[PDB]
Parts: structure tokens; sequence; C-alpha cells
């Protein structure tokens, strides 16, 4: 799991300073290993950045997908998926920030062409994740557990809203897992159940 | 309204290229006036950026505040305010992007100290706007038109969600005002009424 520890540290370093100003030294500092070991596993700073994005998307899919196939109505499955999405965002916040840095710099003139192409290619992971939510929203409309709404718009809205927790959420030293689930549950109650 | 036209164009230019790579020439191109006229009204690119942020916040407050004091329950007023917020976002999208660029670069090491201080000072406009929504959410809980929830968390969530329309929304050449209100209304129905 040396590679995984490097990615964990890189996620936090990129979140702190952004891709441009983050350096390998910053990451070697965060992970507490040498530049030599980092370069054994990775070719460049940008290679680490892409790997963080990919791993972040892997981790959230692996956490959320089981809830999409468990027994439940569309509403029940959507609620469980959404709570899992937010628990992942809150507990793997650096990975979340790096995914969205990647999306933002997908067209950065500061990058080489191959680098923009690599970030654009990762959009497919995000699109496939969104398809999973859109299917469940469609199913919840069909089983009557969700209000009849535009499936695509509901999907884009829900995912934008879940991710928008990143506007105000920050990690807290002593915050417990049970407490992160409570907070995630409070937000999802508002997103799915509404304010009215 | 020469000054207003410059701000309109600057908002669109900053939205297109960001603060760093936007230039006065870009703005003079967008507005279709000379650099001389722009410098008559403004001292620098950063001065224009601050003015766009301020004007964006002025415009949204002036549109939304009347709905906060019209007759209605907390739910009714919150719905009207939220629709107005989204109509403003969709119709004044460049101003919205500049406000959030300002918030993001509030701590940019690329800026002089005075520039970060000026952007931090503008946070007060955003805080005062949020207070108006938090009051109405509290009132809707008190009049029973909204579900009992944490007022602060509901406020941060709702505003984050309304703004998160910017993830997917783009201006469309022939999009009508009546159609923008319809789309805004569809989103707000989901935000306030929920998906369930
Ligand atoms: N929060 C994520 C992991 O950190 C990153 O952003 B997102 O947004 C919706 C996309 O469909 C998948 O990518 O959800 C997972
Ligand atoms: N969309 C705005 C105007 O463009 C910009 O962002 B915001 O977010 C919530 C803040 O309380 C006020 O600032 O709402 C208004």
């Amino acid at each position: 799991d040396v590679k995984g520890r490097i990615l964990d540290a890189a996620a936090d370093a990129f979140m702190a300073r952004g891709f441009a100003n983050t350096t390998i030294d910053d990451i070697a500092d965060e992970v507490g290993a040498t530049k030599g070991l980092i370069y054994y596993h990775f070719r460049s700073k940008f290679d680490i950045f892409l790997a963080v994005y990919e791993d972040g998307m892997r981790r959230v899919r692996e956490r959320v997908e089981p809830h999409s196939t468990a027994p439940g109505t569309g509403h029940q499955r959507l609620e469980a998926m959404s709570i899992a999405h937010l628990e992942n965002l809150m507990t793997e916040l650096g990975y979340h920030h790096v995914v969205h840095q990647g999306v933002r710099h997908q067209d950065s003139t500061a990058l080489k062409v191959r680098q923009r192409d690599a970030l654009t290619a990762l959009n497919e992971l995000r699109r496939d994740y969104e398809r999973m939510f859109r299917r469940v929203i469609a199913e919840g409309i069909a089983d009557g557990s969700l209000r009849r709404v535009d499936e695509a718009l509901a999907t884009r809205t829900l995912l934008s809203n879940l991710n928008a927790v990143d506007v105000w959420y920050r990690k807290i030293e002593g915050q417990t897992g049970e407490e992160i689930r409570e907070l995630a549950s409070q937000v999802v109650d508002m997103l799915i159940g509404g304010l009215a």
C-alpha cells in the first residue's frame, strides 16, 4: 500500500495548494517518504495527479455501487447511495478536490495537449458514475417512490448538490465516522426529502 | 450606462478566460470601446474585477430581496427568492462566475496583499445575502411551512445547491426569459420540494 499512501498524501497536497503550485517535495513531505520512492512508483507530478483522480473515482464507485443493487425502492436506494457519496466526499475530501481540479483544468492552456487529453479521458469515469444515479432516479419515478421529474435534470441537480457540500465542508481533527454519517444523513434528508 | 456596459463585458471576459489570463484588451474587445474609455472609468484590471463582483451582488440582492418581504409563508417566500436567485444566475452568469472567482482567489498568493484584502472585504456582501435566506428558513420552520431542520445547515445547503446550477448551466443564444424562469422553477421545485 505504499502507492496508496502516496496517493493519499498527494490528494491532500493538491487540495492544499492546487496542481500548479504543488510540488513533488510537498508530496514527499506529506507522505513521509523520499522522492526516490515516489519516482519509483510514478513518472511525474502530473502522473500522480491522474492516479489520484482515478483512485478517487474508483473508491467512490466501490462504496456507492453496492447500494444501487441492494433491495429497495428507487427512493431507498437513492438515499443510501447519496449518503455513501457524501461519506466518501467528507472522508476522502482530498480525492474529491483533485477530481474537480482535474475537471476544471481539463481545458487548461497551461497543460500540454496530451495532459488535457488524459484529463478529458477521465470524464468517462464521471459520466459512468452519473449514469448509475440516473438509472436509479428513473426507477424511482417508475416505482412511484420519487416525484415525476425530468430524469436528466434531477440527476445533474442531485450530483451537483451532493458535491456542493465541498463549498463549506472542511475536515475536523476529532470528527468521528458515526458523526460524519449523521451529517451526511442530515444533508441527504434535505436533498431527497426537500425543505417543505 | 457606459460603466455598466463595461462591467457586463468584463464579467463575460473573466468568465471566459479567468482573472489571470483576461486582459484589458479582452474587455475592450468584448464591450466594443477603447482602452482610453475603460481607463477613464477604472484604474486597473483588478479594479474592474472588484466592481464586477460588487455589481453582481448588488443586482442579485435587488432582485431577490423584494420576495423576502412580500406576503407569504416562509416556504412561499423561500420559493420565490430561490427562483429569482436562479433567474439571476442564468441571466447574469458572468457576474456569478466572477463572484466565485473572487471567492476562490481571496487567498491567492498570486495577488498583492491589498488585493486579497479587498476580495475578503467583499465576503461581507455574501454573508449578508446568506443571512436573508437564513432568516426566511427560520421563519418557515416557525410557521410550519418548512420541515424542522438545522437552520444554518439548511441555509448553506440551499445556497450551495442554487449556485451549483453553474456546474452544468451554459447560456444559449435563443433561450427566452420565460424559458429561463421555467427551468429555474423546475430546479427550485426539486430543491425545496425534494425528490421523494
Ligand atoms: N465526489 C466525487 C468523488 O470524489 C467526485 O465528483 B463526482 O461528481 C459526479 C460525477 O458523476 C462523478 O464524479 O462524484 C464523485
Ligand atoms: N449567485 C450569486 C450572484 O451571482 C453569487 O453567489 B452567492 O452565493 C451565496 C452568497 O450568500 C451570495 O453570493 O449568491 C449570489
